């Protein structure tokens, strides 16, 4: 029944921690699936810590991985990442890390383990060729 | 002559707040459409708020809608948007709302409804399908 | 050997500042080339400038050029980029500038002229076409 490709991409994971559920998207259509902490931290605020979130990924030749913030973390407690959007290129084959921060003013971040922390698109990219011109008019 | 389409993708809105402009491109070919707030707000150094666009979108299934700082507000007076980029996913019908943060040391940011507050890009994304394997070889 | 096109797209460039080396991929597949600075700047904590990249480009229309901070610098020493992902359209010729900002509570970042201090991906984008509807039942 659900074995039926209906009128993939697909997108290899390993679990380097197997005790995260796989990352999952929370709805149909959803552009991101939900990267777990590995780890728990604690983030005083304009704290910023590269968490481990237990999985590393095969992003496809052509593509990107994308990590984005959570909203609600966002609004809710000030969590953001970084180097938002985080680039996962499609030869990286070590563990997705989050660099997460605290831009709160004054109340702390507690990150636990199995908390989603992030979310991770994967849209293609250009890889693009470089032709070097002296002023646009020649380029066309 | 303009309802001719020259040799879409349409993205359904809702003007949940009427008194505001439609999304536009403030150029031809821009990636993204300026959206609006619904609201004065003041953030004072490394504050930030959940600001109501006054719009509500469909973005389409295998796409994703993401908001993005504009950048003379950035630069101007360190107007940043803290889940950026914000993801709007496909079966969102909710209004679109901009967690702007002011990441400025000192000086307040008025936000004046009206303003334009950030961009909205819309993009695929791959719905990925993940393939859970023990190691990359494996995989392939 | 090279110059054949295996089983592009392609961004034309102009160094505006010809001392620096072209933007390039740090390996095959990576979905950023890196932009360096044309400039020697310090930033306090909480500080931003726009950063000179010596580059221009001609994104080519239906796509976005976007301004990814590195994630090194970002763990290490809390660099980010205030407009981040930074939001290049199709027709500006003018010279790329990078938004830094710096996160960190405390020590100032020292960016030097020749530092690779973004990336910049190139995407399709979808130029969409608004359409107005009073709700989305009606939209379909
Ligand atoms: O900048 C944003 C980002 C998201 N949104 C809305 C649309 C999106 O589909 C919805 C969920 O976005 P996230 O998945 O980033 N938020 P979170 O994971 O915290 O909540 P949920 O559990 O609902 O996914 O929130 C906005 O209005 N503005
Ligand atoms: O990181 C960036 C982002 C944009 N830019 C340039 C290219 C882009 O096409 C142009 C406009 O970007 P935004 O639309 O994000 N800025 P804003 O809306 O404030 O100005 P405008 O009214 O010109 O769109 O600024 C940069 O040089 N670096
Ligand atoms: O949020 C991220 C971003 C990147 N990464 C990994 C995957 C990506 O392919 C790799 C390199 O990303 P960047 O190019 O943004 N970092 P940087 O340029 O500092 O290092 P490198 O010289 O290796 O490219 O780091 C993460 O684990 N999380
Ligand atoms: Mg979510
Ligand atoms: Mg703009
Ligand atoms: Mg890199």
């Amino acid at each position: 029944s659900s074995g039926l490709v209906p009128r993939s991409t697909t997108l290899a994971i390993v679990r380097l921690d197997p005790g995260l559920p796989l990352p999952s998207r929370a709805h149909d259509g959803d552009a991101g699936v939900d990267l777990y902490s590995a780890e728990d931290v604690e983030l005083a605020p304009g704290r910023r810590a590269l968490v481990r979130t237990g999985v590393a990924v095969a992003v496809p030749f052509g593509m990107v991985g994308l990590v984005h913030p959570r909203s609600g973390l966002a609004t809710r407690v000030g969590l953001s990442i970084v180097n938002s959007p985080g680039t996962i290129d499609a030869g990286y084959r070590g563990e997705i890390k989050v660099a997460l921060i605290n831009l709160d003013p004054a109340a702390p971040i507690v990150v636990h383990r199995g908390d989603r922390i992030a979310q991770l698109l994967v849209q293609r990219v250009e890889l693009v060729e470089l032709v070097e011109v002296s002023s646009f008019d020649e380029a066309g």
